């Protein structure tokens, strides 16, 4: 049978600082969610199943496939991780009650889930939906076990990057062994005449042309991600080494952007070179190419200018 109500509290949600990760953004590893759970042998049998839904969670920051609900050395249930990634706007746990050698009546404990949230990152439908999950500052984070909600408050820092410049972001998609990578053109408040946007991959990275998004977004959210993806006039060329989009007239209030999946499999880091040209309406063409090295993990540690770490 299916049981509900096993996870019965959301005790704390805290960010663990690494050497390479500096601000407490929603997508920055690692947020740890500590939940309270309990089981009662009169209402749950070994092999009964239960699920926990984690809206707006992109993935679990672990290599393990499962985590156990344990107390005082004993494993009372095992929960498989099912990350949302670019498949769903939520993640979940699928859990089963375990058989045990010593019988128990009622037991309870806590479990810690290492996660990052999805507040956007590409023009995909999942990312555009989750770009509206949270705002900078105080938010309530809720998970659901059957029909019951368990909640805590959190404070998320907004991006320290100014929204009006170019934006770049790279995020690992662990189940695909790929990353997504995003580039948003600098802001032309009164619209664009034309521009060229995109990136060429080098130093171990290739672009997956089957998984690209090109759009204009009506502004960006608090972490500078696209919040919509409307139609516009452009032409594009995508190869395994380069994606380039040349666009014409974009209206005031919109920001053109391009993202694609990147494979960068046996390396600590890869390089993207961004063309970055744009012409604002009644302005002159700006040509401002730049290069970034994206590190899978770092490793340097926490360096600066041109060196950025993936989330």
């Amino acid at each position: 049978k299916t049981i509900t109500g096993v996870f019965n509290s959301f005790d704390s949600l805290t960010w663990t600082r690494s050497v390479e990760y500096v601000y407490k953004g929603p997508e920055t590893p690692t947020w740890n969610a500590v939940l309270g759970w309990s089981l009662n042998s009169t209402t749950a049998d070994p092999g009964d199943t239960f699920t926990l839904i984690l809206p707006c969670v992109f993935k679990f920051i672990t290599t393990q496939t499962s985590v156990d609900l344990t107390a005082d050395g004993v494993s009372y249930a095992t929960c498989d991780f099912n990350a949302g990634e670019e498949f769903t706007t939520f993640s979940s746990l699928s859990c089963t009650v375990n058989s045990v050698s010593v019988s128990y009546a009622r037991v309870s404990g806590t479990v810690k889930l290492p996660i990052t949230f999805n507040v956007g990152g590409t023009g995909s439908s999942v990312d555009l939906a989750d770009s509206k999950c949270f705002t900078a500052g105080k938010n309530t984070v809720t998970f659901m076990d059957g029909d019951t909600k368990i909640s805590t408050t959190v404070d998320f820092d907004a991006s320290p990057v100014s929204p009006s410049g170019y934006i770049t972001s790279s995020r690992i998609i662990p189940s695909l062994n790929k990353l997504s990578s995003l580039f948003v053109v600098p802001q032309c408040e009164n619209g664009y005449t034309s521009g060229i946007m995109g990136f060429v991959a080098s130093n171990g990275a290739t672009i997956d042309c089957s998984n690209v998004n090109i759009g204009i977004s009506k502004g960006l959210n608090d972490w500078n991600f696209p919040v919509s993806s409307e139609s516009f006039s452009y032409t594009k060329t995508c190869t395994s080494t380069s994606i380039t989009v040349e666009f014409q007239n974009v209206p005031a209030g919109y920001r053109p952007f391009v993202d694609a999946y990147i494979s960068a499999e046996n390396i600590d880091k890869y390089t993207l070179t961004y063309a970055n040209e744009y012409t604002c309406e009644n302005g002159n063409t700006v040509v401002d190419p730049f290069t970034l090295t994206w590190w899978w993990y770092k490793n340097s540690e926490a360096d600066s200018d041109g060196d950025v770490i993936v989330v």
